[PDB]
């Protein structure tokens, strides 16, 4: 019923970084069964961002993720009411950014409300200094604790020249209604940014994941 072959998202993110505030809108298309996504990406308030724009994109919904069906789809089931998550990331040197996401379904179209802020990120370091190029594949290992479903990663930036930048994800998903509670699985996420601006003011931003189990 609820949920299309091709749906559309709709979002706002409000934020800062080191204190400077910040806001981006974007406007995408995804195919959910497939686990596919893309947006364009408008920064609407804050400057040209002075931060690495890799520690986004993360924050830029896990119903655009391909299912089999011997594993429960926690989040296809949670509409048309939806869910929100909260989201803690931690980077090695210290930087910490903290993000919440309210996703509803009006229509055919996801709207999302996302909250992200960072403090703590070194000046000589490479989130400010920009030295950042893509994520690594990205494994999410999801299991349930006290009637939620909770996630944990170690993920990995590369770095210009080499060498990678590690941050660890906690994630808490809160369904609004009462759903069937799936058992430990694990989900990859391939996260690219395809084009941008030159002070990346405008990104299309594209996301590929998929559920495994055993």
């Amino acid at each position: 019923s609820v949920i299309k072959p091709d749906m559309k998202i709709k979002l706002r993110m409000e934020g800062a970084v080191n204190g400077h505030p910040f806001a981006i809108e974007g406007v995408g298309l995804g195919k959910p069964f497939e686990g596919k996504q893309s947006m364009d990406l408008k920064v609407k308030e804050g400057g040209p961002l002075p931060f690495a724009y890799d520690i986004l994109t993360m924050a830029f919904n896990r119903v655009f993720a391909k299912y089999p069906e011997n594993i429960v789809d926690y989040f296809k089931q949670s509409f048309p009411e939806g869910y929100s998550w909260e989201r803690s990331m931690i980077y090695e040197d210290g930087g910490i950014c903290n993000a919440t996401n309210d996703i509803t379904l009006d229509g055919d179209c996801y709207i999302c409300e996302i909250r992200f802020d960072g403090v703590n990120f070194p000046a000589n370091g490479p989130v400010m200094q920009k030295r950042t190029v893509k994520w690594e594949l990205s494994t999410e290992k999801l299991y349930v604790r006290d009637g939620v479903l909770k996630s944990d990663g170690n993920y990995a930036l590369s770095l210009e020249g080499g060498g990678h930048y590690r941050c660890d994800f906690k994630t808490t998903y809160k369904a609004k209604k009462v759903v069937q509670l799936p058992d430990y699985h694990s989900v990859d996420h391939h996260i690219e940014i395809i084009s941008h601006d030159k002070d990346y003011s405008n990104v299309n931003l594209h996301e590929h994941a998929e559920a495994h189990s055993e």
